[PDB]
């Protein structure tokens, strides 16, 4: 019935919008995301709904954990978007389907509600420490481990002001002497080949009560940095 927005434009996965949402961004790729929704196969044979939980359904997007419509659709939804999401079976469960459940060749529809989304704590506590927010996505999946040699392109930003900026070859566990924060080397071990992101630090995976003096950065200063990774090597 309305848009299509399949990335090859092939009416696989159209959206019409029930309600408008509020604010300019969308979710990014790797963002974990929080909506509720209602599902039900063309025909209205089968229904299915996140309603019953008292807790939003959430999942990461991009990633692959729901069918290929979703990953799609939600990546043009803003925060408080209602939305109708039309599912030819390409996009969602094709030949085979998912016996018993979803017969074969079946065109899904949902409503969706996009309620909130964050982006990934890189944090073995997650205590909201790290925040990763993905430009764009690497190929590769293998990661750098303790030891590695990297090749990296950062800007570190304090307040929106760009303080750090360098091209450099380093090994991790020792950005120290580089002034390189704790946290983005935890960051950068956390990234693929080729990824771009954009890195928050908390003051304690910043420069934490210290500051850096040569910066201009004040004891007990949150931290953005914008991050390339090329290349490295797992020593």
């Amino acid at each position: 019935e309305g848009v299509d927005i399949s990335p090859k434009q092939d009416e696989g996965v159209l959206k019409v919008i029930k309600r408008e949402g509020t604010g300019t961004e969308m979710p990014m790729i790797g963002d974990r995301v929080f909506v509720h929704y209602t599902g039900w196969l063309l025909d209205g044979t089968k229904f299915d709904s996140s309603l019953d939980r008292k807790d939003k359904f959430s999942f990461d997007l991009g990633k692959g954990e729901v069918i290929k419509a979703w990953d799609i659709a939600i990546a043009t939804m803003k925060v408080g978007e209602v939305c109708h999401i039309t599912c030819k079976p390409e996009y969602a469960y094709g030949s085979a389907g998912s016996p018993p459940k979803i017969p074969p060749n079946a065109t899904l529809v949902f409503e969706v509600e996009l309620f909130e989304f964050k982006g990934e704590d890189l944090t073995e506590e997650e205590d909201g420490g790290i925040i990763r927010r993905i430009q764009t996505r690497g190929e590769g999946y293998a990661k750098p481990n303790e030891g590695a040699i990297v090749e990296v392109a950062l800007e570190g930003y304090y307040k929106d002001k760009l303080f750090d900026q360098r091209e450099l070859r380093f090994e991790i566990g020792e950005g120290e002497n580089l002034d390189l924060p704790y946290g983005l080397e935890r960051a950068i071990q956390r990234m693929e080949k080729g990824e771009h992101s954009i890195v928050y630090l908390k003051p304690s995976y910043a420069f934490g009560s210290v500051g850096k003096e040569k910066f201009q950065i004040p004891p007990n200063a949150e931290l953005k940095y914008e991050l390339h990774l090329k290349s490295f090597e797992k020593a």
